[PDB]
Order: structure tokens, then C-alpha cells, then sequence
């Protein structure tokens, strides 16, 4: 006898709203909200996660970073409990495109068990979507480099979820990175 | 102490996938997934619904009718429990748009307590959207006719949620139908 709370729906609704104009960079140009959901869903379904603070955190694992939202909006809306994990998985968009990816490999291990979960999911889902389907106007080379970078981050996040990481490795095995 | 099940997430994901290409009729052309979400959230936050069966059904209240999904898919994936309500709120698309509306008023009050909840919220959300933005290429008269019809249907769905219906009325008296 389970069920999401009113806070979780107000969060799902929020991410949906706040990303309303953002789209995933694919041929179809599918809504970006799908991503965040795929990410939050991976943890629920695949990672069998039963804690909303993580499921809502994942729903917002790109708002304060790709939207015009702030940790405060999240804070005054969903509390510090989740403002923490959303901050723990948000990049400093004041740093150059590359400096953030390089920093993602370093700060990886230092993260928390809960934040590592989101980080792995964010990766897994992105990869699943990158296999075969190449981003809009994306160099075929660049398409590979992501895989290289993704694994480097995923390698410093290990020890978190056996199942998520497993599936991740299955994506690197096929491609030929391990 | 609560959290959404792995099924509600697979359902959220499914709704989001099947609708991926569908968009709402507004100037911005916002994703349709945002609508089904609002309907589920409308019940959760407002109306305070603690039953996933209804919540998922709401997330899927437009798939069987707009997307290429079927009752067997919902039945196969979520069960009669969810398949039963989703069918209770899906207009037979073999009929013409004008007839599908006429029946909504007739089969309205004949619906189940649970199915009325979705039907009400479904209306509330849409209406809320008709006050702010006007559908792409739509005359003001037709924009008005929707409110009238909405009321005729909602007038037969009443007796269900004193809160949703109270708000429904808020949209009807502000306009000038109540
Ligand atoms: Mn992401
Ligand atoms: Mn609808």
C-alpha cells in the first residue's frame, strides 16, 4: 500500500513546468522533462529506491543548472533535505564547459551515497540515449569522448549501487571501454 | 514515510514516453506530458488523493486516446485496477469530436467515484489553461464554447470532490457562467 506524496507531485509538476521549454538534443527533439523523469525512474524501478528525498532530488537534478531556478526556490518549496542533494549534483555554470566535466571526475568520490545514486542514474540514462542516436550536429568523435569522460566519472562513483553500476558497465562493455 | 512505487514511476515514464511527440495547444507549444502530470498532481496536492491507482490512471488518462497505446498495454503493464479507470476516461475516438463531447455529458454522472475525480481534474487543468492562453488558430467564440461544454460536463460530475468542484466553480463564476 504505497503512494507518492503531495510534495513529490508538486516537485514532479515543478520540474515539468520549469523545463517546459527545454528539449533533449535528439532527432525527434523530445521534451527534456523526459530525461529527468527517466533519471528519477531509473532509481525507483531499477535501483529499487524507496526514499522520496532522492526521487524528488533526481526530478530536479538539472533545474537549478539548466533552468532559471535557484536552490532557494527548491529550499522554500521542498526543504533543505533535498536542497542539499540538488546542490550536491549541480554544476557551477560560472565555470567553462570543460572545467565542469574535469571537476566532475574529481569531486565524484567525495560525494554522498544519496548523491552518488543520482549521479550514476544521470549518467546511465544519458548513455542509454547516446548509444547509436547521435546528438544534433554532434561530431562522431565528440560522441565517443563523452563515453570516455562518462566512464571516468562513473569509476570514481563506484561502490554505490551494484545494479546501476552493473548496467553502466554493460554499456561500456558493448562499446568497448572495459 | 511515503514514496511512489516502482510501478508509478514506470507509469510516469510510460506516460512521458508515449506522449513525447505530443504538444499542448498554446503559443509556446509546451509538451503534452506537462498536462497529464498536472491532472495527476491536481489530485495529489489539491483534492489530497493518497491512492496510486487513481494517480497512475491520471498520468495515463490521455495515452490510450491520444498516443498509440492500448488498454492491453496498460492492463499488461499496470493491471485491471489501472486499466479500468483509464478506460472510464477515454472517449471512443471512432466517433466524431462533436459526438465524443456530447457523450461526456451523458456518461458523466454514470462514471465511478474514482473516474469522476480524474474527469474533474482533467477539466480543471484544461480550463486553467484556457483563461491564460488561447489555442493556436482558435476563434474567441469557440474559446467560449469550451467553457460552456466544460460546465455541462462538470455539472454532471459534481458530488465528487467538494474541493476540485469548488475551484471549478471559481473558473465558472469568474467567467460568468455561475
Ligand atoms: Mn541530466
Ligand atoms: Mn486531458
Amino acid at each position: 500500500a504505497t503512494y507518492p506524496s503531495a510534495k513529490f507531485m508538486e516537485c514532479l509538476q515543478y520540474a515539468a513546468f520549469k523545463h517546459r521549454q527545454q528539449r533533449r538534443k535528439d532527432p525527434q527533439e523530445t521534451p527534456y522533462v523526459n530525461h529527468v523523469i527517466n533519471v528519477s525512474t531509473i532509481l525507483s524501478v531499477e535501483a529499487c529506491i524507496t526514499d522520496e528525498g532522492v526521487l524528488m532530488a533526481a526530478l530536479l537534478h538539472d533545474v537549478v543548472e539548466d533552468t532559471d531556478a535557484s536552490f532557494e526556490d527548491v529550499e522554500k518549496l521542498f526543504g533543505p533535505d533535498v536542497c542539499g542533494l540538488v546542490r550536491e549534483v549541480t554544476d557551477d555554470k560560472s565555470l567553462e564547459k570543460q572545467e565542469r566535466k574535469r571537476l566532475q571526475i574529481e569531486n565524484a568520490a567525495k560525494s554522498s551515497c544519496r548523491a552518488k545514486l543520482i549521479k550514476l542514474a544521470d549518467k546511465l540514462d544519458n548513455l542509454r540515449d547516446l548509444q547509436v542516436n547521435t546528438p544534433t550536429g554532434w561530431t562522431q568523435e565528440r560522441r565517443d569522448q563523452y563515453f570516455v569522460w562518462a566512464k571516468k566519472v562513473v569509476d570514481n562513483l563506484r561502490g554505490t549501487n551494484a545494479n546501476l553500476e552493473l548496467k553502466l558497465d554493460e554499456i561500456f562493455r558493448q562499446r568497448g571501454l572495459l
